[PDB]
């Protein structure tokens, strides 16, 4: 007798596994829709003795399975396992050196946005909602980063190969964090309409857009008033573990003590390149595999991130 079915395990948490009697004679499609095997679509391929036990994704096809996906995931987008296994099947073959003592990822298709992500990832005081990220996450810090950036890519809408942003990418990932408790308080003044107290909360209550320095978030920016003049906001209250501050890349001064890490952009609106800035006993500049050590640094930056904990204000009235 020649084997003629085997068993195997799908899932779409790989934590529930599913056991399944395989037909050998028919696809893996044929019998559970797109299947994936480590990443790799065996969709069209029909099953190995070698595949005996082992656990294959699945889309999510029946109440069970979605109910599922959406407790690891916590999105109900129907194309989002596809394009996480998509992007696994690359990412599984990228390397994660220790660089800086950080995990940092070796440049592959064009991945340095992601390793800039990365890397201020495992600096910062988060934990994630969706338990796929936050699972990730942890292998991530070890150096058994291929989940998480996968993760990261489907939940961006990237694939791997396309050009990124660091703050774009840091938005999307950030929804999936746990900034519920996270708040912001900024007093507005427009000499027309006017003072208002905005408060803001979640991941709008951590990310700026205008400025890299959080002193200036505390002492006053300008900011558009609807009206058509500048007003100015300054931070009243911060609560959250860390603040992001991000501006159109210009050349900034770094100093060691005064930050927690940084995005470096060089290039322009059309192109460009993404470096990770930190601080351990001198400046670290991680650019993929390659470390540079320095004593000051000038360049253009796009990202700051900051400690907190709890700020408030001393400016009265
Ligand atoms: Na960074
Ligand atoms: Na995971
Ligand atoms: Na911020
Ligand atoms: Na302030
Ligand atoms: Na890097
Ligand atoms: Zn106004």
């Amino acid at each position: 007798m020649e084997v003629k079915t085997i068993k195997v395990f799908t899932t779409v948490d790989n934590t529930n596994l599913h056991t399944q009697l395989v037909d050998m004679s028919m696809t893996y499609g044929q019998q559970f829709g797109p299947t994936y095997l480590d990443g790799a679509d065996v969709t069209k391929i029909k099953p190995h003795v070698n595949h005996e036990g082992k656990t294959f994704f699945v889309l999510p096809s029946d109440d069970t399975l979605r109910s599922e996906a959406f407790e690891y995931y916590h999105t109900l987008d129907e194309s989002f396992l596809g394009r996480y296994m998509s992007a696994l099947n690359h990412t599984k073959k990228w390397k994660f050196p220790q660089v800086g003592g950080l995990t940092s990822i070796k440049w592959a298709d064009n991945n340095c946005y992601l390793s800039s992500v990365l890397l201020a990832l495992q600096q910062l005081e988060v934990k994630f909602n969706a338990p796929a990220l936050q699972e990730a996450y942890y292998r991530a810090r070890a150096g058994d980063a291929a989940n998480f950036c996968a993760l990261i890519l489907a939940y961006s809408n990237k694939t791997v190969g396309e050009l990124g942003d660091v703050r774009e990418t840091m938005t999307h990932l950030l929804q999936h964090a746990n900034l519920e408790s996270a708040k912001r308080v900024l007093n507005v003044v427009c000499k027309h309409c006017g003072q208002k107290t905005t408060t803001l909360t979640g991941v709008e209550a951590v990310m700026y857009m205008g400025t890299l320095s959080y002193d200036n978030l505390k002492t006053g920016v300008s900011i558009p008033c609807v009206c058509g003049r500048d007003a100015t906001q300054y931070l009243v209250q911060q609560e959250s573990s860390f603040v992001m501050m991000s501006a159109p890349p210009a050349e900034y001064k770094l100093q060691q003590g005064t930050f927690l890490c940084a995005n470096e952009y060089t290039g322009n609106y059309q192109c460009g390149h993404y470096t990770h800035i930190t601080a351990k006993e001198t400046l670290y500049r991680i650019d993929g595999a390659h470390l540079t050590k320095m004593s000051e640094y000038k360049g253009p930056v796009t990202d700051v991130f900051y400690k907190e904990t709890s700020y408030t204000t001393t400016i009265l009235e």
